[PDB]
């Protein structure tokens, strides 16, 4: 069928430069949801709403379900002024 359940979709604003002490997990090229692999303790990512396990939907306003693990990651670099990341509550 067609129907997805949600809990709470949020976003994070990681102003740059960060750096972004957070890695991505799974991905489209992995047939997995882009989740917050890991996060650096004391980093901005660990001072926002970014948490390990989070479900990334869009990066800087760009869905990930379509973007591969790399692509998504490449987006992190692409970011400049700010690094927005839309997550979802599993």
């Amino acid at each position: 069928g067609s129907s997805g359940s949600s809990g709470m979709s949020y976003s994070v604003t990681l102003t740059g430069p960060g750096p972004w002490g957070f890695r991505l997990q799974g991905g489209k090229d992995f047939n997995m949801p882009l989740t917050i692999s890991r996060i650096t303790p004391g980093s901005k990512a660990a001072q926002s709403q970014l948490s390990q396990g989070d479900l990334v939907v869009a990066i800087d306003g760009v869905n990930t379900d379509t973007m591969t693990h790399l692509e998504a990651q490449n987006k992190i670099k692409s970011a400049s002024y700010n690094l927005s990341l839309t997550l979802q509550k599993s």
